[PDB]
């Protein structure tokens, strides 16, 4: 399909992948932080 | 009886905190589910070049 | 009776609470693994 | 730059690394689904205690 057009596709796609990673990397931290907050609440519930 | 009511009230306050943390987590998971697949979606395309 | 019931519910609540803790710690190890796995891929890119 | 062969070579390296991510993702979906229901089970038990 012409190597220059293949190089262009590779670039755009890689960028999109890095963007998805950076986004996912921050969603996991937010999820890990949120689950950690819930555990403190649950500990308190065992006390009544 | 009063004791039960108190226990219930306390459980309810903590329950509200649990619900809020769940609602966010439930949504955070959906956002993470869709995003990780979007990543895999592209990686697949990269293999199609 | 009502009391017994509240107690049973409380116990079940404790079971799930510990089960959530297990899943969380299990998720924490997976997220760290997924982190390095993606980063390993990025380097390749 | 980058030649076609260079692209194929990076495409193969990718495949092995991408497959591992695919696996970890499927495992993450299973845990999240399991965690989702467990938290839902808790809220229903909490609401269950509110009734006598």
């Amino acid at each position: 399909q012409e190597i220059f057009d293949k190089q262009r596709r590779l670039q755009e796609l890689s960028e999109k992948v890095r963007t998805c990673h950076q986004e996912a990397s921050a969603l996991r931290k937010a999820l890990q932080e949120k689950e950690a907050e819930m555990l403190q609440v649950l500990e308190d519930i065992q006390t009544i």
